[PDB]
DNA sequence: TAACCGCCAAGGGGATTACTCCCTAGTCTCCAGGCACGTGTTTTTTTTTTTTTTTTTTTTTTTTTTTTTCCTTTTTTTTTTTTTTTT
């Protein structure tokens, strides 16, 4: 709380959300509101360009 | 005390001569086990793959949340400047 940190979306949260089977909440909590990024990738090599 | 010698007596069987006979020496003639040559099938050796247990390695240990405390080098060797003594 002193560093103003968010809650821990742990393993069993992903387990019970897979049990509910709603993919959009998983895509929100684990990609949209945690650490989104955009990278550019070469098509032939498949690595970071 | 009976070995040994001398003397005498008796008899038993090996040597001798002749007749016989029969078994083997010798000589063909057929054929068959004895032997020279080739080889085997068990016996030992060597590989080969597995087995079975032991040892080693590696990975694991429910989740979330909130406060402090200590530390986040250190000695040890080398260098470089400074100070003092001498001619
Ligand atoms: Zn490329």
């Amino acid at each position: 709380r002193a560093r103003d940190g968010g809650l821990r979306f742990g393993e069993m949260e992903r387990d019970c959300q897979i049990s509910h089977g709603a993919a959009q909440f998983l895509r929100e909590r684990l990609f949209e509101v945690s650490d989104p990024y955009r990278v550019h990738i070469c098509n032939f090599c498949g690595l970071i360009a």
